C-alpha cells in the first residue's frame, strides 16, 4: 500500500574544505555521473528521491564553498538542517585536521544536536602512486580507514563513511545513512 504515502522532506548540508570533493559527491548521488570537466563550485537546489526502509524521502542537498560570498553566506544554509556530512579528503591529512579545528566547531554551533556523517572522499587515492609520492615529500601518507573512523568517533559523529566520488564507490551508501539520520 506504498501508493499514495505522503514523503517525507529532509535537509541535508555538506561542507567541508575545498576541493574535497563536496560537489562532485552530490553530483555523483543527484545524476549518477562523476563530473570529469566544467564542475561548478556549488551545485545548488537539487531535492533528491530516496527511500529507505520502506519511507519516501525528499532530500534536499545544500551544497557550501569557503571563499568570499560563500564564506560569508555559508551560515545561512544552516537554518532547519535535518543532516550534515562533513567531508574530508584521504589525499589530505589536513584537510582531516580541519574536522576537529574548524568544521565540528562551527557545525556545533549552529546545528547543535543535528547528525553529523564524517565522510572521507577520494578513497581511490589511497594506493595512488603520484598521490603517495607527493604525501612522502612532506612526511605524510594518505588518511588511513582507522584514522578517519577515529576522528568520527572523536566529534561524536552518527557514523564514519569512505567514498569515491570518481569511482562512484560508497556514495549511495553515505546517502542512504544520512538519510536514515534524518529520519530519528
Ligand atoms: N581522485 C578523485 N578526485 C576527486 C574525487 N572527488 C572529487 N575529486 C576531484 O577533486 C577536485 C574537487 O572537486 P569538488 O567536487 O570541486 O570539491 P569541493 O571543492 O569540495 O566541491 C576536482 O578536481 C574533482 O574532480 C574523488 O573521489 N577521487
Ligand atoms: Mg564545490
Amino acid at each position: 500500500y506504498f501508493q499514495g504515502m505522503a514523503a517525507i522532506r529532509k535537509k541535508l548540508v555538506i561542507v567541508g574544505d575545498g576541493a574535497v570533493g563536496k560537489t562532485s559527491l552530490l553530483i555523483v548521488f543527484s545524476k549518477d555521473q562523476f563530473p570529469e570537466v566544467y564542475v561548478p563550485t556549488v551545485f545548488e537546489n537539487y531535492v533528491a528521491d530516496i527511500e529507505v526502509d520502506g519511507k519516501q524521502v525528499e532530500l534536499a542537498l545544500w551544497d557550501t564553498a569557503g571563499q568570499e560570498d560563500y564564506d560569508r553566506l555559508r551560515p545561512l544554509s544552516y537554518p532547519d538542517t535535518d543532516v550534515i556530512l562533513m567531508v574530508f579528503s584521504i589525499d589530505s591529512p589536513d584537510s582531516l585536521e580541519n574536522i576537529p579545528e574548524k568544521w565540528t566547531p562551527e557545525v556545533k554551533h549552529f546545528c547543535p544536536n543535528v547528525p553529523i556523517i564524517l565522510v572521507g572522499n577520494k578513497k581511490d587515492l589511497r594506493n595512488d602512486e603520484h598521490t603517495r609520492r607527493e604525501l612522502a615529500k612532506m612526511k605524510q601518507e594518505p588518511v588511513k580507514p582507522e584514522e578517519g573512523r577515529d576522528m568520527a568517533n572523536r566529534i561524536g559523529a552518527f557514523g564514519y563513511m569512505e567514498t569515491s566520488a570518481k569511482t562512484k564507490d560508497g556514495v549511495r551508501e553515505v546517502f542512504e545513512m544520512a538519510t536514515r539520520a534524518a529520519l530519528q
